[PDB]
């Protein structure tokens, strides 16, 4: 499923991401934009063999199981395919664990390089939330 900008903002807010760990909603929407362009079915193969899944491109190296990432972990205790669902519950719950890991949203390199420090509020402007 490809979410609309404001549609995703609303879904993320309902799931408790707005200001989670101190990160305003705009930060999450901005991260999703550059990680997946709002597409829940987005996937990407990393150089080390791991794969990124979903709207927040969560990696199989530590967070989910895809059965093809040697020596990896599944800290979110979920099959990576769950991160591709039209229902973002799994992605949100796992994202909450990731952002609480110690480095905040810097865990998402795209957020650090393209969202961090910018006017992320623009990503939710005009949205009825
Ligand atoms: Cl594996
Ligand atoms: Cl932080
Ligand atoms: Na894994
Ligand atoms: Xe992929
Ligand atoms: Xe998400
Ligand atoms: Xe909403």
């Amino acid at each position: 499923k490809v979410f609309g900008r404001c549609e995703l903002a609303a879904a993320m807010k309902r799931h408790g991401l707005d200001n989670y760990r101190g990160y305003s909603l705009g930060n999450w929407v901005c991260a999703a934009k550059f990680e997946s362009n709002f597409n829940t079915q987005a996937t990407n193969r990393n150089t080390d063999g791991s794969t990124d899944y979903g709207i927040l491109q969560i990696n199989s190296r530590w967070w989910c199981n895809d059965g093809r990432t040697p020596g990896s972990r599944n800290l979110c205790n979920i099959p990576c395919s769950a991160l591709l669902s039209s229902d973002i519950t799994a992605s949100v719950n796992c994202a909450k664990k990731i952002v609480s890991d110690g480095n905040g949203m810097n865990a998402w390199v795209a957020w650090r390089n393209r969202c961090k420090g910018t006017d992320v509020q623009a990503w939710i402007r005009g949205c009825r939330l």
